[PDB]
């Protein structure tokens, strides 16, 4: 009787999750948006103000589209005139307005056209980059000092990455970071003088008459990659006569030999810096410790105080070395490093000592460290009853390791298995973000005694809503393959009657590390297929897959295209086996990396897929960046690992596709996985006589987000999806 | 007759046509390959001998392309190293060979990658293009002359043409022009610099790396045009000590006010050359005739000889003004012009005499001159029984125009209703090809008599074949609408039956000057449909077709997008009320400017069509090339035609395709109808959410011809028409 989920609730919106985004401000206070009121939270109490009224900027002229308040809260940065550029990067327009005054600074404007702009930890220091170049400004109405001269479009990097550096090391477009007093600024240098160049057309409105070339350095598997220097200023003693002293620091002898990255800048101290790095082989990394001389005025990294980190089985970190977190002191630290059986666990490093030592322990991880007080270390692991796909709060005592406290194991155990946290400066508090299998739920604790202060979001409105519609529901579980727990999950139409068979959609991503088997609530195309179509949608995590001990995710070095693949065909003979799925309309469907393996399934002659949707992906490995792919594969030479490289690609198994119907997508101005890589699996395609369909989307990159793009894709997916499992 | 037409008879060639392509080497001998054998034919009796052994270049160790024999035929070039360009153009390698002897010659050889080369008309000089610059040899054996040192690549073109004038003017890569006598060299230089360039991506080989982008000077409508300089340098006064001497001929006043084209080359005598120039506004040209001046060793084109082509109702010429046939002295010419009433018939014009002559008239259109003598000129026209799509040779006495006999009318009116011809020099003999409504045949007739000689080749090996299939009827007929004939043509399926409704496709084209309903004998994709899935396909000659008269031609002038849209929703209406024809299953279909007609048409909103395929079609006209777009829509500017340019998009109908299912395909790799224009197309439907279908085809151009391309895209569109007709 009740109404079903909808393609049009999914694509409009219609049932929409509510949100609790804080930003801590001090030990006790935080910033929150209330009917555009940017409001002050008291958290032991809960009693607010009004920190900038909403009427206040309806008379400036332009939509505001984020704000940034000053440490030592004095003024505001009014970020507008966003123009997206990659995942992180972008550009704007600044405008600093004195909260003290009533006045917006109308003197010596951070300029148009900003590429990255920093408030120092503390005061209101500022630093951006503008045209490449670094600039400081100690005052927000005082002139700039310009730091460098050497920035240039697509060559030389100031204080932001470069499009691998952004997409696929620091995930960010800033490479700033102020010491936690503001007066050292460090920064790195990118040069991408001989990384090749990836081009493509933008068609831009129809009022273009000539379609537009987009040039972007970007190293492909194998080619020259940019290269890196790091230098640290003294913001301290700047000169508005002379210009400013950077201090460089140079990567270790070790490094030095050839290729490598610069990996993590973590600042220890005010004047030590921490930073790692990692060759080019990314089998090995070094962590520097560079302390500040008052009498030279230079930065010096004793070689006998550097960390190494290598791996036998695989690469180092989950997608690259895990960040240190300093002791107040700077003269020890933890960090995630991966045991002597394979899992991820903290490590307790003291600077002038060689080894270090384990903290935690099991057949579980640590996902990550959230905050360190001289008495506790706050981490999330997956420990919880042995699921992989749980994330919960807990607690050591530094005093004695074996004292461990759950903090959200048992808030609400039902509800609530999937969390993450905000602890403020000095972790006096924390919000719990709770995000399945229920309703999100957003509370606010206190650390004293963990005592739950206050609930701030509940959805309850959205649980009322979705009492009149007949909600599928979501079974979490795991199978055995070869004496070994592998996890997936179902997405069950209502009213799951499990004599009849459904027809099965396996939603694939199945890139290193990832995991598609978890416990988070999800409004989104599968709960449209499984609550309208009586479709069921599947995902599970085979060899590859992270977060369960590098056994498992390492099975896959240097051997893209090959286990991950399996593992999904095996599955899905697996869920062949239940008793409720009709083997005769088993679909497959990935995006990105779960295009790359849908293809490689299709392609395969398994006999298991009737049919097949691959949305923007890889199909040869030598087309994807260097940084990512070089990880997991090595290099494309006859020396090292071009005989696997070429034997993992998609358009080697052209043949096998006339035994499947399929949908190939991509958007045409995708900057991160090329247009051309699909361009090459329809070509080898037609080279063999196999009929398929096919779908471009005009000026769409990877994410093919744009509100009507993103309705038109979903739109024409269903129609394939519902015509193959010949659904009305 | 049992077996049917199939489509993988039409992707295979499973039933060939035969051919008789010959080579006139003089007044009574012809050239003729069989298997790899170049044979010779003496005209009159019929006898014949080897003139090359196959066997000749076995030991060569390149397969040859092509030959051309040197006019006195002492010398042969060997072609080879084929690589095509655009439509016409391509670089290859060449070899002479001596004929007297039987040797190579191997010094001063042609260069690789030369993108021209020409015997002279008489003898053996050779005239060859490489680099963008122009070389001669006097003898195969001896040093080049280097003639000009201006090429330059993407930018002057020497004696070759640049992108639109190899498109639009000259259908052909040469600009160089012999004398009869072989005495002068007329050549044109072209001048890209200002240019814009249409870039896009080629992918090649899966072993590409980084696309590559292709970058090519290409005048959209409005944009700066390529300039044309004309030059006539005497190759008999040629020095290897002193540069070569080329004599400028300047463009008429009325030419060099404004932007303007070189139309038309044409030598009358050894020491005249004629010209043709037209103003960018290509509703006005000059004819100019100059003549060599012994004396001083120049050229001068007198005003008096300057002849006006001008057009009221629409553009000058079928595609550009139409080439002049002169008397063997050179006093006079014979030229196809519209005349007072708007048909086109020949004119004959004295040089220094105003006004011409019209020596033909009538409700009815000259299609070509073929060979003028002192008592007789040859034309070809669609006189007989007054069918627009018919083609019949006519002869008319010089003496008295009124006294015409067709000569290929009554040859076999059933099986044979159009001809083309192939004169030999000095016309004693012709040859006569006529392509349907049967099969082609292939004949040679003397001049003296109008004696039949000789049958060529009369396809009987497929007459036998096609005995042994059912295969399809075609219907030519008209239609009236205002009180004027419309042609029509139907293929319609074996064992027809008017009491049955059968589906219909409509097959487009529809540009100006157009042709689709004629009596040509064709093996193609519509057989397959008609024969196979007994569908009937129909074509529709409507306003702005040619070969008709001015009043249909000019009727869509500064005017693309209307009446030939409306024609088309007009067909197929009338065919809905004729009995046989189910109006619940109509589609439509077209290439290049056909797929813009079926866009247009599918936007409509008419709602008689339930299904329709685009393949490369134009969107937009200020997408398009500058020559053709403004001969006939303008300029797109405000005080021109800009307000119709905005009005004839297809993307301003894009709501109107959620009545229709639509299939959309474009190669990536167009050069002549930019993939821009099908990008804009689905970018438009999806900002309105239209679902539709695509398919792109990586590195295909306009013609979408590599074996493997063609068999997919025809296989693709084959499954996409029998669902959209629910046939099995
Ligand atoms: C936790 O931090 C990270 C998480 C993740 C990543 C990087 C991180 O930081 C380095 C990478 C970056 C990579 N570019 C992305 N891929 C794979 C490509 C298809 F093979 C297409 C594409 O966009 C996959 N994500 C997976 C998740
Ligand atoms: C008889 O000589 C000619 C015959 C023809 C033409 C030119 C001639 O002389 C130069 C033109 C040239 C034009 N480029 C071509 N189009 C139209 C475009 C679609 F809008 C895409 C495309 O390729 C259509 N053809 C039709 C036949
Ligand atoms: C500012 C800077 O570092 N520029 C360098 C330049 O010295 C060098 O020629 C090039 C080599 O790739 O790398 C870049
Ligand atoms: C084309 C050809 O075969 N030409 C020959 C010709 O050389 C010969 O003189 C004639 C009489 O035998 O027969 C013919
Ligand atoms: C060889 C030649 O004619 N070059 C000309 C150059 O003189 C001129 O500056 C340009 C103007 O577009 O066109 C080109
Ligand atoms: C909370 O209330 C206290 C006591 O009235 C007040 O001093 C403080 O400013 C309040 N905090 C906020 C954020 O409004």
């Amino acid at each position: 009787s009740r109404k079903t989920y909808t393609l049009t609730d999914y694509l409009k919106n219609t049932y929409r999750l509510k949100l609790y985004s804080l930003r801590w401000i001090s030990d006790h206070e935080y910033l929150y948006k209330q009917e555009n009121n940017i409001l002050v939270f008291n958290a032991e109490y809960g009693n607010s103000s009004v920190f900038l009224e909403n009427s206040t900027f309806d008379e400036f002229g332009h939509s505001i589209n984020d704000y940034s308040i000053s440490p030592d809260g004095q003024f505001i940065l009014l970020e507008y005139n966003y123009v997206k550029q990659w995942r992180h990067s972008y550009t704007a327009s600044y405008d600093i307005y004195d909260l003290n005054k009533r006045q917006l600074i109308t003197e010596e404007r951070i300029p148009n056209n900003t590429q990255w702009v920093t408030w120092s930890p503390v005061g209101h220091k500022l630093a951006y980059v503008w045209n490449n170049d670094i600039y400081v400004k100690i005052e927000p109405n005082l002139p700039s000092y310009r730091i460098t001269w050497t920035g240039k479009e697509d060559i030389i990097y100031n204080g932001i990455t470069d499009w691998v550096y952004e997409e696929e090391v620091f995930s960010a477009y800033s490479a700033l970071w102020w010491s936690p007093n503001g007066t050292f600024l460090a920064y790195a240098q990118f040069n991408d003088t001989e990384v090749p160049l990836i081009e493509y057309s933008f068609y831009s409105d129809e009022s273009l008459q000539y379609p537009k070339t987009v040039r972007v350095p970007y190293p492909k598997a194998g080619a020259v990659n940019p290269t890196v220097k790091f230098f640290v200023v003294n913001t301290d003693s700047l000169s508005s006569v002379t210009n400013a002293t950077s201090i460089q620091i140079t990567a270790p002898a070790s490094m030095l030999i050839g290729d490598h990255y610069l990996c993590d800048v973590t600042w220890a101290t005010q004047e030590r810096i921490s930073l790692q790095w990692l060759r080019r082989i990314q089998n090995y990394s070094v962590m520097d410790i560079c302390d500040y001389d008052e009498s030279s005025g230079r930065w010096n990294c004793l070689v006998a105080r550097q960390h190494i980190e290598m791996s036998t089985t695989g690469w180092v970190g989950r997608f690259r070395p895990s960040e240190p977190h300093f002791t107040l002191d700077g003269n020890s630290f933890y960090k995630i490093i991966s045991n002597e059986e394979g899992y991820r666990h903290i490590c307790y490093f003291q600077i002038d000592k060689k080894d270090c030592t384990f903290i935690t322990k099991g057949t579980w991880e640590v996902i990550g460290i959230e905050a360190l007080t001289s008495d506790y270390l706050y981490y999330i692991s997956n420990e919880y009853k042995g699921m992989p796909g749980g994330r919960n709060l807990y607690k050591i005592q530094l005093s004695d390791y074996t004292k461990v406290t759950c903090l959200s194991c048992e808030l609400n155990p039902e509800r609530c298995q999937y969390y993450s946290v905000s602890f403020s400066k000095e972790a006096k508090y924390y919000q719990l973000r709770c995000s399945g299998p229920g309703l999100p739920l957003y509370t606010l604790h206190s650390s004293v005694n963990d005592k739950g202060l206050r609930v701030l979001e509940d959805n309850s409105a959205l649980d009322k809503m979705l009492q009149n519609v007949q909600m599928p529901s979501k079974k979490l579980d795991f199978i055995i393959l070869n004496e070994t727990k592998f996890w997936y999950q179902m997405i069950l139409p209502p009213h799951f009657d499990k004599s009849k068979k459904y027809p099965l959609l396996l939603d694939v991503y199945a890139g290193p590390c990832s995991q598609k088997a978890d416990t988070v609530f999800r409004l989104n195309w599968a709960t449209y297929l499984a609550s309208t179509e009586n479709i069921i949608v599947a995902s599970f995590d085979g060899r590859g897959s992270g977060y369960q001990g590098d056994k498992i995710m390492h099975a896959i070095n240097r051997r893209l295209g090959t286990f991950e693949v399996e593992d999904q065909i095996e599955a899905a003979r697996q869920f062949s086996k239940m008793g409720f799925v009709d083997n005769k309309r088993i679909a497959i469907w990935g995006w990105s990396y779960g295009g790359y393996v849908t293809s490689m399934v299709l392609g395969s002659g398994s006999g298991v897929f009737k049919c097949g949707i691959a949305v923007a992906p890889v199909s040869r490995w030598e087309y994807y960046d260097s940084v990512y792919t070089e990880r997991y594969m090595g290099l494309p030479t006859p020396e090292d690992n071009l005989d696997h490289y070429r034997n993992s690609t998609v358009m080697s198994r052209a043949e096998n596709f006339k035994q499947v119907e399929y949908l190939l997508i991509h958007g045409t101005a995708d900057d991160n996985v090329h247009f051309q890589q699909s361009a090459q699996i329809s070509k080898a395609l037609v080279d063999v006589g196999v009929d398929f369909q096919a779908m471009w989307y005009t000026d769409e990159d990877h994410g093919i987000a744009s509100s009507t793009a993103h309705q038109h894709i979903y739109t024409h997916m269903s129609h394939f999806i519902k015509q193959c499992f010949s659904l009305p």
